[PDB]
């Protein structure tokens, strides 16, 4: 009985799901059959986190544990940083994970600043410096506990409690963004396991839609652009309602509550993905005010109107 | 009829909605007769936001606009940021809000990012810098349209699209951090207005208990606490839910749920906060896996149980 639902929420009010932004626009995307396979941002309808996805949005792209190493001799990142669970556990690298949950699903470089607040030695002193973490680094190895930054600062000690906060990417040569290929996160290779699967539009018509945002970039040309398949918000709302999934298919319209028209419809797949009857690369033109709601359940043979 | 909830959400679940940052802690405080009156994490039990308070984790100490000068000459803090709203509409000052949503509440020095992207001369040419916001500069008038920041790099251009992404904090010789007193949104020498309401515990024996974050610190002795008085998922749940408040006070209870058992119980008040009934400065010893649950709405007479 206990009916589906999405939280009432304009474009404004969402975030991102794989990285802590507001949401910009909705996009739909010509199929180029790309694996679609993010990491962060999956869940599916009745609440099941899936992939690296965490609930909290300063949980998206962010690290913690402890710096244990100054490899500047051998490795441009020259910080090593042990790492825990975001809440401060001890990270278990035999959790059924593809790695600590939060951590980066995309090809790139991530630009954000590291901090550190000593406990014991000099309790209360703290520093924190933009630093920057290469997804495609040797040492970017998050599954078996560790990721190296790299720091024009040489302010940071060994062995005191660290965080990376994420501000944006940076782009320079020979570190192109590919927002769409994973890390690998057990280091060069070493194949990827406990992966959130692929997704991908298998009606006849239909394309992906994403929430998009553009996100801070530090230095380089790019458009900084990040899509996820699901609101961060929506998330934590299939989290808490835990509404069973009827068919593998819930029918959405986006409506304008002001002259309670509804403008458009698609297809919120049961694993936690959205398609659109679209054909061609195209930024949607909707009003500000516009959200959409649950409508029903559908079977495989329905149909979307044309968007 | 409609019942009155809480989200169900462990302490290392929850955002605070005075920083982007994670809850670390719940805490007590004596009573000090200090005017607690926070801006940002202000929401009634039925969905009403208040002070400076927006739904995006992502929005809260965040600023977005342009650069429309550089002022060197007459002050540190030379980069002058013509605001908008975060969701990028025009900044109205007659709006009846005591500054932008997502203003900072609190005096000190704020520790970020600056990041501009272009978006016609030399379109997505992109930089982003460290920056430093002093909530207490005679520039920092965000009910007024505009706020300075300083920075060491000099990379910075005017007419370009800005964000300032918030961080942590920053503690130096005259620049004490004071998470209690507001700044003053319109400058120097003017009163600020539309404020959400000081609270306080007014029923003998009790207490406020506080949502406790340590954020980050960019150098200087700090414990780095900002205290809020909600969280923001509970914040984001009471928008969505709307649910009537039938009188002053819901009791909740503090529960662990894998023995079942209640812990402690509060009273969380109709304007957006909680009491207990304690006597000393206490940080709480509760188990991981708890977190509260609406129990009752109750009267004026009733007393809690001792916390």
């Amino acid at each position: 009985t206990k009916p589906f639902s999405l939280p009432i929420l304009t474009i404004s009010e969402l975030t991102n799901s794989r990285f802590p932004a507001p949401i910009d626009s909705l996009y739909t995307a010509q199929n180029n059959n790309l694996n679609v396979q993010c990491q962060n941002g999956r869940c599916t309808l009745d609440g099941e986190l899936q992939g690296t996805t965490q609930l909290l949005p300063s949980g998206i792209c962010a690290f913690r544990g402890k710096l244990t190493a100054d490899v500047h001799q051998s490795h441009d990142d020259r910080w090593h940083m042990q790492l825990t669970n975001l809440n401060g556990t001890p990270f278990d690298p035999t959790e059924d994970v593809p790695a600590p949950l939060g951590t980066p699903d995309f090809t790139g470089l991530l630009f954000g600043v590291a901090s550190q607040r000593n406990v014991v030695s000099n309790p209360n002193t703290t520093r924190a410096h933009e630093a920057v973490i290469s997804t495609t680094s040797s040492q970017f190895v998050p599954k078996l506990g560790s990721i190296n930054f790299g720091s024009t600062s040489d302010d940071f000690q060994l062995q005191q409690p660290t965080k990376f906060t994420p501000v944006g990417i940076k782009v320079e040569s020979g570190h192109d963004f590919d927002q769409w290929a994973p890390p690998r996160y057990s280091g060069h290779l070493t194949l990827n396991m406990n992966l959130a699967p692929p997704v991908a539009p298998n009606f006849p018509g239909e394309q992906l839609l994403f929430f998009r945002s553009n996100v801070p970039c530090a230095g380089g040309v790019s458009d900084g652009v990040i899509d996820c398949l699901l609101p961060q918000e929506w998330i934590q709302h299939f989290y808490q309602e835990s509404a069973p999934s009827q068919s593998d298919v819930a029918l959405i319209r986006y409506v304008n509550p002001d002259t309670g028209r509804t403008l458009f419809e698609a297809k919120l797949h049961r694993t936690g993905y959205i398609t659109v009857a679209h054909s061609g690369d195209y930024p949607l033109v909707v009003p500000s005010n516009g959200y959409f709601r649950f409508d029903s359940w559908v079977n495989q043979f329905y149909s979307l109107a044309p968007m």
